[PDB]
């Protein structure tokens, strides 16, 4: 197996169609051992997770819960085993609220919201590694998703701009990394069909908002060389395998796209 | 002039090292109309303002105020006359508390100082941009200033990661801007000695930070083709003033570097 | 005039559609007095010249001619006369044979056309720098024009690759000539209808050809927040005089996008 | 092993201590079965392939022979069996004339020399991929290797120009790639101490040469996050194996950095 007796904590499932969901089935069938968190919905999560091909402990974690954070290593220790230590940390741990991205004005989102969705789609990335590089072992590696952010568009609006600052945030986390022997980088996936969005390309949002978000995908397979499944999320998980293995070795503070090339063609 | 006629709104003026001092008087210089926002210290900075070439009405504005928001068009008008727009609006404003930036670690930075850097630093453009566009003129400008946050380095830690969230907050501005026929812009500057860097140089953060700053000038004026003197803030100050000109006009959501071409070397 | 008293050398006008006829137009506008430089046509060329606003001496060069480069410095004195230097340079030369760029297969491209398109596209902008930067003064600005080459894209293919290779050569004629207090940089611009464009639109590289160069200037005016009008180099000519003047004074081995603002919107 | 059963074209060995040999050995010892192509010096180069772990067929492959290109697919057939196809191709190939690359004045390169530099280190790429292509299976890998060539630098010179062609050149034999279902991307190293780079150290290209490519290695060992170590090539070797393998399936036209983060940090 790629991830053969390598512990593995992965953040951020929430259903079977988060990305962290298919991280973790794709780590397991690679042998690693897995240690979850999950937010909030903690009976919806224990469901979820029992349909991973194999047991793994689920830990609380709300990322902005400070004595959540405090005690995150203990807890993981304890679920791991005292002696044992993580060569794996997935964060797949997004959020912007409605005012920041959507149908809401670029300019109608309050700071309290932008500030919310930054918290814990940024800072966080920070703010788990602070927690958990003391119980990694060296030659490990901390992954994030990413969505590319190096130019505006319709609708992602303030969430974009918290994907800039998790892309600037991995290039310090890295420092801080690179003391422990471990590896920090991100995956720049294309986009995935999770409910939310096949709600949104549904019309949740209106007609305008859902036709934006078709001509992204339409868009996106057209200029990917290989082509982009939107609805294919396993091309996304074995990126983030790849990072997890040992077969990465020499990069850090940096981001791979798992988006079928996409952001290599201009049309 | 450069500038004849043109009505610019300038921010960030605390000291005479300010970069923003050094815009006012070039712009000035070169035939344009300012009117000048000041934080905190309106009867300090009214002095300093007096030593520009011409007399400006100087309106307070602390960006994190919703109130002085909600007012800065109808303030703005009554300064330049109703019936007349703005041409031109300068951000040059930035905050980092010292547990984001310095000597403190990366980690260490509690999110409530990071969030006001940020609210500061990055949303403030957005804010300013919502604020006056409703009252610039077609052809006008917005400009912002940056320092090259692609890469990680020394101290500067969550400043950074606002720079970059800043950038990605132009590229949005942008979008809102077009709609009035107004470009929006950053320049990425390279160090400047203002009145807290040469402080920090002179020991104020202790013996490492001093030689930390101190090789990156050094270096930042070995790798520039044409140099780069920490000392003169002019050349930075006349970008900003062609921006604010007829003479890129098909410029916008981007960033122009006046870093001595420092960042297109590697050493 | 932003360029008043100024000695600027223009390459590459062709016809009264050639972008360096534009930026030599504006240029007179705004004082400068100009050398210009043809190629082949140079019947052509001089009945073209004459309807600029003012007089300027015509030389030739063929940048692929060895004796043409050695004796330029010479050529160019005699016409501004001893004791005279250039402030100015601009390249605005390209080409790439129809194997390499239209609707020829990529892997088509006869290594012997791509070398050719190369030399003239992208090594000849070293080469004019080698020639003319003796005769320039302190403070003067050389100026080549650029198509962002970041991504691929349909047609344009081994001029892409010309491009891509221009902006690495800018970087090291910007080590060379800011030995000489002289920037080097291009002007990255949007598509521009020029004859050779309004007949591809018109067909005559196919159906396909068409579709596709219409596909790309609807889509750029769409991604510009301010728009993009392919029929007006004005924008352009205006964004050369900038770097040509004294108003960007600590930029070099970059690019700027005259564009629309195109390359930093997604969609 | 990660490359079981895939058959893997690799170039580029001319000593033990080219990069393509590791590339070769790694990729033998996860299972791949390896066709191997020389330049030149095929039974000196017969002696260093004995040296890898397992039995390989050699081919003869001068890039700039036009009968070579036209032979190599039937060649390769005959080596790996009628019916069966490459999954792999590693393009490990560079070249620059001294009087582009090292000492030389940038501005005294030749341009015969320039293009012969680019014919070998960049144009190569596509005639390989169009030879090769035909006899790839779906899901196959093309991967060359690279040298950041966004930022100039001492004395890479025109060779930094050529691999800033070989990136444009990538991005296009992506989109012809990715019509057989094979994805194609380059690895940009870090420095690897190679019989060449060893004698520049030693001071084969006089002190200063030396001086400047000991002050590269000091540096990018320290910007880099997690080192680098100039004498080991294996992680560079991984890194093309990864490319090779199944578990980056959705990056292509990509850039990968095995370069211990060096080019995320600026100091
Ligand atoms: N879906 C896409 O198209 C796409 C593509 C690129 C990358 N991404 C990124 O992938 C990641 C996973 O997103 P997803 O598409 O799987 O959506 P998702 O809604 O399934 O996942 C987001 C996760 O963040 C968790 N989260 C929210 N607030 C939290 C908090 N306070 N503490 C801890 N966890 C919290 C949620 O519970 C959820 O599990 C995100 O970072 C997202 O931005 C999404
Ligand atoms: N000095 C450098 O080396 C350098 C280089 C690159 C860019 N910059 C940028 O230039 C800009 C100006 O900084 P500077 O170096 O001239 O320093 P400065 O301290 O003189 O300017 C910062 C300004 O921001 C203002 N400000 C802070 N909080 C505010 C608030 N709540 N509301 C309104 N204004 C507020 C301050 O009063 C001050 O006028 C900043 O964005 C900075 O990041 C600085
Ligand atoms: N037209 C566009 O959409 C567009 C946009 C971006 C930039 N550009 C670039 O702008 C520049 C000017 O192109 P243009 O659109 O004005 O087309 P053009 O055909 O008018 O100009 C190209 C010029 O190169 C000259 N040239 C060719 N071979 C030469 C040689 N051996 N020696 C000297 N001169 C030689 C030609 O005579 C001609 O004047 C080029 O570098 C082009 O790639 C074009
Ligand atoms: N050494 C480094 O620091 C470094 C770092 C980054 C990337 N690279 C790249 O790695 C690749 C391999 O270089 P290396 O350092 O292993 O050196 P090397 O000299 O061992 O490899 C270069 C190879 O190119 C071959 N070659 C030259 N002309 C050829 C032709 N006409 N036809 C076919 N093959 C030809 C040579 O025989 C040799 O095998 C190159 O692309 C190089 O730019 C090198
Ligand atoms: O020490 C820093 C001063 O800048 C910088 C920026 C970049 C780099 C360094 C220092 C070291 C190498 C890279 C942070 N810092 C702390 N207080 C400050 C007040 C004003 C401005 C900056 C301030
Ligand atoms: O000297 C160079 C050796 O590389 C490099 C690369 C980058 C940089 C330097 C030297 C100095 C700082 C930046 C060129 N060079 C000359 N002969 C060579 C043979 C093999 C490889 C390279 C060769």
């Amino acid at each position: 197996g790629l991830l053969d007796g390598k512990r593995i904590l992965v953040s951020g499932i929430i259903t079977d169609s988060s990305i962290a969901f298919h991280i973790a089935r794709v780590a397991q069938e690679q042998g690693a051992q897995l240690v979850l968190t999950g937010f909030d919905r903690l009976r919806l999560i224990q469901r979820i997770t029992d349909r991973l091909p194999a047991k793994a402990p689920l830990l609380e974690l709300d990322v902005q819960n400070e004595e959540h954070l405090a005690s995150l290593a203990g807890r993981v220790t304890e679920a791991i085993g005292a002696g044992n230590k993580l060569d794996g940390v997935v964060h797949s741990i997004g959020f912007m609220p409605q005012t920041g991205m959507g149908i809401n004005p670029f300019f109608d989102a309050p700071y309290a919201d932008v500030s919310k969705g930054i918290h814990i789609s940024a800072y966080s990335y920070a703010s788990m590694a602070k927690a958990l590089l003391p119980i990694m072992n060296p030659g490990g590696s901390i992954v994030g998703m990413d969505f590319d952010p190096s130019r505006a568009m319709p609708a992602y609006n303030w969430m974009t701009v918290a994907k800039s600052a998790l892309e600037s945030v991995n290039r310090f986390v890295a420092r801080e990394a690179g003391k422990y022997g471990v590896r920090s980088n991100l995956v720049a996936a294309g986009p995935i069909r999770t409910l939310a969005m096949s709600a949104i390309v549904g019309g949740a949002l209106g007609e305008e908002a859902g036709a934006q978000i078709q001509l992204l995908e339409e868009g996106w397979d057209q200029r990917a060389p290989i082509g982009w499944n939107m609805k294919d999320a396993t091309p996304v998980a074995k990126t983030v395998c790849a990072l997890l293995s040992d077969w990465l070795p020499a990069t850090t503070g940096d981001i791979i796209y798992a988006d079928g090339g996409a952001h290599t063609q201009l049309l």
